């Protein structure tokens, strides 16, 4: 898998993103992971979360897997990275998504993902407590 580049349009919430891609607009879901809504509980935590981590950051990156690069709504599917941290991985980490969605195609980053969800558990962190 490769980075590519990409730049912030607007949070939208723990696990989308409208980001500029190629230079047109796409609504982004994370890979691989699954935050609460923001009507639910950590969810505006979430949110919070993901929005000062791609507003934050100098350099946005999407990197697509191996398999399908949009759902069924049209977003597209990647790993976002802000300065060189997986969003993806640093809401797990926090407790913040649970690892969620592994669907065949596009499971590279599965083990790492689950590590992190198991240092976040054992913390008791945010949705573990
Ligand atoms: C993360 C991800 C979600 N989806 C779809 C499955 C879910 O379908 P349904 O809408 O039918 O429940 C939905 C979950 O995203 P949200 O958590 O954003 O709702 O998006 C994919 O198809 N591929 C993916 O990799
Ligand atoms: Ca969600």
């Amino acid at each position: 898998l490769h980075k590519e580049p990409a730049t912030l349009i607007k949070a939208i919430d723990g696990d989308t993103v409208k980001l500029m891609y190629k230079g047109q607009p796409m609504t982004f879901r994370l890979l691989e992971v699954d935050t609460p809504e923001f009507n639910e509980k950590y969810g505006p935590e979430a949110s919070a979360f993901t929005k000062k981590m791609v507003e934050n950051a100098k350099k946005i990156e999407v990197e697509f897997d191996k398999g399908q690069r949009t759902d069924k709504y049209g977003r597209g599917l990647a790993y976002i990275y802000a300065d060189g941290k997986m969003v993806n991985e640093a809401l797990v980490r926090q407790g913040l998504a649970k690892v969620a969605y592994v669907y065949k195609g596009n499971n590279t980053h599965e083990q790492l993902l689950r590590k992190a969800e198991a240092q976040a558990k054992k913390e008791k962190l945010n949705i573990w407590s």
